[PDB]
């Protein structure tokens, strides 16, 4: 049960209580307006409090996507963007300027708010913010953040092995070729992401999803079931072996391991081309 | 320089090689065809060879959203679009029936083909496929699989303290409320989510934006800097410090640490009141 105002990009949800001049309060990295609330409530009988879910966050909504170049560090898209959803609440709910508090990075899009438009802010606070730009130190706190984000990314994909060899339950050698590390840092930064897409998006959708054996035994003669030579004892090829069992279909086996067609090509193709050819 | 064909939702991708009859190979976890080039150059003189980049991977591109539905563990809708997806190249490429082989999770997408769309397959190669839904201990292997994908979630909340801890440097008891796993499921997803968008996206972004202490001056009338009072010794009240020496601009010490606002809403309270009521 949360207001909306209608913006370029969004539709921006927030909380609002009380009577009196306008407050908004800006949320940090929780990106939602609802920690502000127990403070709203000391606060409405003498401001008209106002409390934002930034609009990647809660209740906000995106009606387009994020520009592309948003994931880069130097990105100023989304904190000018930010900045100016707030503007924009300020004038639609007052015709006078406003009081702004925000906290943490909250408090960095405030900055922007006065920055780029004074003339919404009556008085502000800025809560502990964590800029570090103007610094004389600044190096150091830029390059530890971006040594921190980077250390997140190598904590990752060291759990590759994990979570290829525990759900495809393959053996460790073609486990550990599906999780070596790229040779690049935007190389591994990609491979990341497409191992937490798979993660949550394909491998329990794919492998529970409704295929029986009488799926196979209407067409049996189109079949060839193909087990690695190089992977013999894990779970993939059992799934083979129940499906011959069952249905009669055969199995081929076939140069290398999980990954054979790379692994092995020459071979596999010899086995490909006597099958098909 | 990957061939196109645009489909319902999406850019599809593929490598293109050879002469002779089609044969298809879709791709496992790495979602992506380059991995069958050299095995294409292999089969080249024999097949038409077509390696497909599905269209969630790679140089494919999707041309509308996902649906919400898409991460529920029982979704069909990837398998199938890919499915028919498959279907659709093949016809797009062939007047009659076709070879496929898929590996992995790609052999799971070839028995929708073969299921949905029997008319395009020629014959067909399921190489080690990890699906479970038929076996008799199916329920063992989906379960490990829904285990390991909330086990690398609780692996990722738990890098949550150094995550807010090291990169605003504030207090430990304030990096653990910030990281404090959340009462649910869900609610531990849904945290998480916003914990690696923020990393991405927020704090390299907001903490070297472009705001000087100039800014700060113009408007020095406005502004308030505030300092908690159980957050003595962090990194953000010694950026409020280093403002304060530069600009004059005062420093208020208001109840609670980095989330004093929650914390101390009483004593948070009256402060503002003093200063703006």
């Amino acid at each position: 049960g949360m207001e909306t105002l209608e913006l370029q990009g969004a539709k921006l949800r927030y909380h609002q209580v009380g009577q009196g001049p306008v407050l908004i309060f800006i949320p940090g990295a929780n990106g939602t307006g609802d920690i502000f609330l127990p403070l709203a409530e000391q606060l409405k009988d003498h401001f008209t409090v106002v409390a934002v879910d930034r609009r990647d966050y809660g209740e906000s909504e995106l009606t387009e996507p994020l520009p592309d170049s948003a994931s880069n560090p130097d990105s100023d898209y989304r904190v000018k963007r930010d900045a100016q959803d707030i503007a924009e609440l300020a004038k639609s709910l007052s015709d006078e300027p406003v009081y702004i508090l925000g906290s943490s990075s909250g408090s960095i899009v405030a900055m922007h708010v006065l920055k780029d438009y004074p003339e919404v802010v009556k008085k502000i606070a800025f809560h502990e913010p964590p800029i570090n730009t103007f610094l004389p130190d600044s190096t150091y706190w830029k390059d530890k953040n971006d040594d921190i984000v980077h250390q997140i990314l190598t904590e990752g994909l060291e759990k590759g092995m994990k979570t290829f060899g525990e759900t495809l339950n393959i053996a460790p050698i073609d486990a550990k070729m599906m999780s070596q590390p790229a040779d690049t840092e935007e190389g591994r930064i990609e491979q990341y992401k497409r191992t937490m897409f798979w993660l949550e998006f394909e491998i329990r959708q794919y492998t529970h999803s409704n295929i029986t054996l009488d799926d196979f035994t209407k067409y049996s003669d189109k079949i060839t079931l193909l087990n690695g030579t190089d992977s013999r004892g894990s779970f993939p090829q059992d799934v083979n072996f129940y499906i011959n069992k069952e249905t009669g279909i055969p199995i081929v086996d076939i140069p290398g391991g999980h990954l054979g067609y790379i692994q092995k090509p020459e071979g596999f193709a010899d086995v490909l081309l006597n099958m098909w050819g």
